[PDB]
């Protein structure tokens, strides 16, 4: 698997500053890259992909660069609203993988965001990812887990057109893949849950990902 090491897992810098985010890929990874900005209690927010091409929307303060195996994501004056975590992502070759992330901060109320369940331990549980305002059938939808202070994991993604699935060897055995056209819903089944299934699991379109759900095994 493609390991992606991210410089730092905390960067302290100041309003006006420049700042660079580095990722460095185990093996080639070409330009598939991307880079993405989440805020405590938000969803990542696509940044940068193909390494160097800025998503719409986003601010010229970001920029990314670098081809192979060095990623680069620079912000020239950074923002207040910047204070945030950044992690980039390979998309090169399976399974997906992810940079540990890094927290850049100087040295809000939040309930619920998001939601989520508490189950038993052993038990199992089934997943929802409802998808609206696009063809469902027309986009992988991938599953990602997230625990607090660690890295991403890339659990697998399923094509819903004919629900053709990838497997993130770790989570074979643990996580199953379907999707119900008729209501355009994704879901994930998650078999014989231990203390460590506790996260927060996350499905995701190509730029758009889902709120996400939180999932307590006690
Ligand atoms: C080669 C691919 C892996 S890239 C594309 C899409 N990838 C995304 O939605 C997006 N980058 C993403 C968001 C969150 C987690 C992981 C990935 C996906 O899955 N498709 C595959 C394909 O088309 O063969």
């Amino acid at each position: 698997d493609i390991v992606l090491t991210q410089s730092h897992k905390f960067m302290s810098t100041s309003v006006g500053d420049r700042v660079s985010i580095t990722c460095k890929a185990s093996q080639d990874v070409g330009t598939a890259v991307a880079w993405y900005q989440q805020k405590p209690g938000q969803s990542p927010k696509l940044l940068i992909y193909w390494a160097s091409t800025r998503h719409t929307g986003v601010p010229d303060r970001f920029t990314g660069s670098g081809s192979g195996t060095d990623f680069t994501l620079t912000i020239s004056n950074v923002q207040s609203e910047d204070l945030a975590d950044y992690f980039c992502q390979q998309y090169s070759s399976y399974p997906l993988t992810f940079g540990a992330g890094t927290k850049l901060e100087l040295k809000q109320v939040q309930l619920q965001e998001p939601g989520g369940e508490l189950v038993r331990p052993g038990a199992s549980v089934k997943l929802s990812c409802k998808a609206s305002g696009y063809t469902f059938t027309s986009y992988w939808i991938n599953w990602v887990k997230q625990r607090p202070g660690q890295g991403l994991e890339w659990i697998g993604n399923i094509y819903p057109s004919d629900s053709y699935t990838n497997y993130n060897q770790k989570f074979k055995d643990k996580a199953t893949l379907t999707v119900d056209k008729s209501s355009s819903t994704a879901y994930m089944q998650l078999s014989s849950l231990t203390s460590e299934d506790s996260a927060v699991y996350f499905c995701a379109r190509w730029g758009y990902w889902g709120q996400g759900t939180l999932v307590t095994v006690s």
